[PDB]
RNA sequence: UUACCAUCAACAUGGAAACUUGGCUC
RNA sequence: GAGCCAAGUUUCCAUGUUGAUGGUA
């Protein structure tokens, strides 16, 4: 196993007898803070401790149905009456109780002097500011109260908060300070699509648009019916005096169709969020920042404690804690979980076991792959100025070409006369033309070029299918880094041209392993890719897509049923599917709903009756490993897996950390299975994601999520982005889209 | 677009609970 | 009074994707 530090962060145990009210304002204040002020001050009838989030308050004591209170606001002497209504009981502390204790939690963190970003709570005390680029990068934590199969855990790693030390009116004004003459443009396209954040209610907002008419002296309606304007608003309400009144208002039209009438933001106290365009290119300015941001085990678990330390230092958040039955722990969870084996990389006439780095870039170039086709007639479109590089490319592709025992003949010499994309698009089709018996077309450009991409995969995947690759002359014109890459630029033109690579021993006996994405980025339609393994070795990989009602994936199954029956010749056992991932809360939407709605799409078939298990692979984990070696907390080993305590409680789930972590601490991959017919075990089905980690040919070494996931991601990526099309059915029995 | 991995920044979607609004039904 | 549906607000979150900067081959 593996004797990790951390996993599910420190457990804090609760307390009982809550009660939920909602306390409505007559008239309404639209300020948190003033608010809790409000109902802190009237402590004699509410109570010594409350939790109050703004609207929904939560006291130990059971009050009386209706509760009036005349108050005093702050600010103008207003005389408004509180209304405390008498909603929930809430006794067993359960799901529905979990919103308060994140409330206290999130107060507990307001009183440390932690300001409010976003979701997370930041410390300024811990000061790294950078006036070279005018900002601060803050860091904090990103705390939140959840429920595992352990039992009530706080969840909270390292965040750091890139606070710009500069509001947007202080933007506009070194703005102004710089360009005076086209100031608004500039300004209006700087603001236009990264956020500004209001810090008095810490809420985030795209700027849609801005109005340099809209002054903040102007008055505006409240949703209760209430002319004021901005700076009697602020000042009422949030305690805010407007230093210069002539503002502009930027103003974040949201979503579809109240809702979407129009919200208006003072640039005075919302903030800038982004990495400055002028930090990225300063070499030494990021050299500080992800020498500072990606922690170390040891710097991770050490901000932790020192997070421990602070809440037990300061009185006031553990007496917040105490008087509401809240207690943290001395350190952060313990637990244990598991080191799967090591796979071995199978090729024709040798295979490999491998060591703790589970890299496999030079094991591979000294042995034969298990099916590389005869690589003959082959081309090479490239410009003049990489002219002599590319020509060094052939040579050392020869030197490649004789260690994995894969032939290759001298290529086509074909120039690029420019770097146009419909030239390029021409070229290769005047020399699919010419001859038709061409394997592959390979092409090479400078820089990342999306659309260069789009296009080749448009012209070798929909109007005349044929394998194809795309070389970037950011790397391939490096000395030193020309062997390695050369290497996987080969590795992937066998695999594109149909040439089976490196297997693993699959112990399951003819299963057919499907991965599905839905790719859907808003603008563009929502496709589902689809790829299925037609083999018994798994290597290649029947592919489709569709474009969406997403329950009906059509004939993507009886496809894959019907190739599995032209070349496995009428016996088909085992189904396994690899889901992309949902938010939980459509856990059961794909559940009980879309699988046995597909699960009906086998009667098309003459009485098959499978067996089949669905997995739903979430990525994005902000649940953090450190190996707990003996000195301090270090990078876990790959192959790791967390079956339990940090998983979701009504479903089976387990984390996996399945590859190579170099920079900061790795994330393990959630992969939770909602169909089981298959009857599974737990270790069987994590060592089949493991092996499929293993599967991926486009890196010489384990990933995080299995191949046909991120063949399926990379396929759907293509129909969304890259194709807009479904790709031709010529080129769907080989691995194209790597 | 040779890849993989970290960490920041960001959007969209969904779940749950209160309140509000509008509809049917005891 | 009372059950259900739809939408919005506020709290809590959850997941996916995007861009960026690094590390390594
Ligand atoms: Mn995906």
């Amino acid at each position: 196993p593996q004797s990790l530090g951390l996993n599910l962060i420190k457990i804090q145990c609760h307390n009982e007898a809550v009660y939920q009210y909602h306390v409505t304002f007559s008239p309404s204040v639209e300020c948190k803070s003033m608010r809790f002020g409000m109902l802190k001050d009237h402590q004699s009838v509410t109570g010594n401790v409350t939790a109050f989030d703004g609207s929904i308050l939560y006291l130990p004591v059971k009050l009386q149905q209706v509760v009036e209170l005349k108050s005093q606001r702050k600010t103008d002497d207003a005389e408004i009456s509180i209304k405390i209504q008498l909603t929930k009981i809430l006794e067993p502390c359960s799901d529905l109780c979990i919103p308060f204790y994140n409330v206290v939690f999130r107060r507990v963190m307001k009183l440390l002097d932690m300001k409010l970003v976003g979701r997370n709570f930041y410390d300024p005390t811990s000061a790294m500011v950078l006036q070279q680029h005018r900002l601060q990068i803050w860091p904090g934590y990103a705390a939140s109260i959840r429920r595992t199969d352990g039992g009530l855990f706080l969840l909270a790693d390292v965040s750091h908060k890139v606070i710009r030390n500069d509001s947007v009116l202080d933007v506009m004004h070194a703005i102004y300070q710089q360009n005076k003459e086209h100031f608004q443009d500039e300004c209006s396209k700087l603001l236009v699509g990264s956020i500004v954040i209001t810090r008095y209610n810490n809420r985030t907002y795209r700027i849609d648009d801005v109005d340099w008419n809209k002054t903040p002296k102007d008055s505006f309606v409240m949703s209760d019916g209430k002319e004021i304007t901005f700076l009697e608003y602020y000042s009422k309400n949030y305690g805010i005096t407007v230093k210069e009144d002539d503002q502009p208002l930027l103003i974040h039209r949201p979503s579809e169709r109240l809702l979407k009438g129009e919200i208006l933001l003072l640039p005075e106290l919302s903030f800038m969020t982004g990495i400055p365009e002028k930090m990225k290119k300063d070499f030494r300015a990021m050299k500080d920042l992800t020498q500072q941001i990606n922690l170390s085990p040891k710097q991770h678990h050490g901000a932790l404690e020192c997070l421990l330390q602070r809440i037990s230092q300061n009185e006031t958040a553990s007496n917040e804690l105490t008087r509401w039955g809240l207690s943290l722990h001395k350190d952060v969870h313990k637990i244990e979980g598991r080191l799967l084996p090591m796979e071995r990389i199978n090729l024709r006439n040798t295979s490999f076991v491998t060591s703790e780095d589970l890299n496999w870039v030079k094991e591979v170039t000294r042995d034969a792959s298990i099916l590389t086709i005869p690589m003959h007639f082959w081309a090479l479109f490239y410009p003049k100025r990489a002219m002599d590089q590319a020509r060094e490319l052939v040579n050392m592709l020869e030197k490649i070409a004789g260690p994995i025992g894969m032939r290759i003949s001298p290529p086509a010499w074909v120039e690029l006369k420019d770097d146009r994309i419909e030239t390029y698009i021409r070229t290769i089709q005047s020399l699919l033309g010419v001859e038709g018996k061409i394997q592959m077309v390979v092409c090479i450009i400078m820089g990342t070029r999306d659309d260069l991409y789009g296009a080749i995969k448009k012209l070798c995947c929909v109007q005349s299918p044929v394998p194809s690759q795309v070389i970037n002359v950011r790397t391939i014109g490096q000395p030193t880094r020309l062997r390695s890459v050369a290497q996987k630029i080969l590795l992937q033109m066998n695999c594109k041209l149909g040439g089976e690579l490196w297997g693993v021993d699959i112990p399951l006996k003819q299963l057919m392993v499907i991965g599905m994405d839905v790719y859907h980025d808003p603008g563009m339609r929502s496709v589902v890719g689809f790829v299925a393994s037609i083999n018994l070795t798994l290597t290649k990989w029947y592919s489709r897509v569709v474009f969406q009602i997403v329950d009906s994936l059509k004939l993507c199954l009886v496809g894959s049923l019907k190739k599995y029956y032209e070349v496995n010749h009428c016996l088909p056992e085992k189904i396994v599917v690899y889901r992309d991932g949902v938010s939980d809360g459509q856990l059961k939407t794909v559940a009980n709903y879309e699988i046995p709605q597909l699960q009906k799409c086998f009667e098309a078939f003459d009485n098959y009756h499978p067996k089949m298990v669905v997995f739903v692979v979430q990525k994005k984990i902000s649940t953090n490993l450190y190996l707990a070696a003996p000195d301090h907390f270090v990078t876990p080993s790959p192959g790791t897996v967390v079956d339990h305590t940090i998983t979701s409680c009504e479903w089976v789930d387990f984390y996996l950390l399945a590859h190579h972590v170099r920079q900061g601490c790795g994330i393990p991959t959630h992969y939770i299975c909602v169909l089981n017919t298959a009857n599974l075990s737990p270790d069987h089905m994590q060592r089949l994601t493991f092996k499929l980690c293993h599967m991926y040919w486009n890196w010489p070494g384990t990933i995080r999520v299995p191949a046909p996931c991120k063949y399926a991601h990379k396929l759907a990526f293509l129909s969304g982005q890259i194709l807009h099309h479904e790709p031709a059915i010529q080129l769907c029995g080989n691995l194209f889209f790597l």
